[PDB]
């Protein structure tokens, strides 16, 4: 039954909304990116702050940790990512191409690529050892709000304002399969479940939809929060009991039961809007993160 969610640490140093919280796959870290151009690690399990990371020339709407935890790539409005040594602090490679903001970014599961969404409307998938752009999709027909490998990184799921989901073929860039629903809402956020199976989409009308994208089936929704106007991040929680976790413009991170639907837990303590959620690989543990009246994060542990 329900998780227990307390509140271990508040991480302030942002000084500015901060945009986006991922553990390192090996545990070991939280990173954070913000509006103040800065990435900053901190200890995943005592909360410590390890380093600030800096170079972009304006805001940061994302930050992903390549597979062996030694590499970060930064999304940033400057219309550049970066590749950053997690050890030195360095940028390694700036990725230039965008012609708008990057709002997206992930390592595949071999973390040999890197993939892209931006208010350009477009996907692109890059090289890492080179930052060399591989490829550039036309995906999508408004900003592309969320960007994300399946397990084994043959495929990409894109989301978009358009009011789409796309699964695409990585080695072809070829389109797979394009999701519609209701009266398509702009699609704020998307990724796969940790098996590949499935897809979590949330939609600017307050829902987060689960779907089998193979056969075109929502199997789940999760709805009670607040979710209207800003690109919030979702995620399975798998560690312990099998929960869905977002954050909420409510300043509520939310936590249902996958598979009842059923809300299980709302954390209180935020004061601005929960944009970005994380869950621990290993360990019951929240990250949160929250908006310019806040601009802290917050990280939980349960017992389930
Ligand atoms: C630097 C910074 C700090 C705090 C918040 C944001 C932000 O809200 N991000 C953002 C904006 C838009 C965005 C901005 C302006 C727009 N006009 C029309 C559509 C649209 C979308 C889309 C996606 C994203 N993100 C959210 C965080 N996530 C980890 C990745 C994606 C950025």
């Amino acid at each position: 039954v329900k998780p227990n969610y307390a509140l271990k640490f508040t991480l302030a140093g942002h000084t500015k909304a901060v945009s986006s919280v991922k553990f390192s796959p090996n545990g070991e870290w939280l990173a954070s990116s913000s509006a103040d151009k800065l990435i900053k690690i901190w200890g995943a399990y005592d909360g410590k702050f390890e380093k600030t990371i800096s170079g972009h020339k304006l805001g940061i709407s994302d930050v992903a940790w390549s597979s062996d935890s030694n590499l970060l790539v930064s999304a940033s409005d400057d219309k550049t990512l970066k590749i950053w040594d997690v050890s030195s602090g360095k940028c390694l490679k700036t990725l230039k191409g965008h012609s708008n903001y990057v709002f997206c970014c992930n390592f595949n599961p071999q973390s040999n690529l890197i993939v892209s969404g931006s208010f350009d409307e477009s996907v692109r998938i890059w090289d890492v050892k080179t930052g060399k752009c591989l490829k550039t999709l036309p995906a999508h027909s408004d900003p592309v709000s969320a960007v994300h490998f399946n397990r084994d990184g043959s495929l990409i799921v894109s989301s978009s304002y358009d009011g789409l989901c796309r699964i695409w073929d990585t080695a072809s860039g070829q389109c797979l399969k394009t999701l519609i629903d209701d009266d398509n809402p702009p699609v704020s956020f998307v990724k796969f479940s940790p098996n590949g199976k499935y897809i979590l989409a949330a939609t600017l009308d307050n829902t987060l939809k689960l779907w089998d994208y193979s056969k075109g089936k929502c199997l789940k929704t999760y709805t009670g929060h607040k979710n209207e106007k800003y690109c919030i991040f979702a995620n399975f929680s798998v560690t312990g009991g099998k929960w869905i976790v977002s954050g909420s413009e409510d300043n509520l991170v939310y936590i249902w039961n996958l598979q009842t639907k059923e809300i299980v837990q709302k954390l209180q303590g935020h004061t601005d809007v929960v944009i970005s959620t994380a869950c621990h690989p290993t360990e019951n543990i929240i990250a949160s993160a929250a908006l310019e009246n806040d601009k802290t994060i917050k990280l939980w542990k349960s017992d389930c």
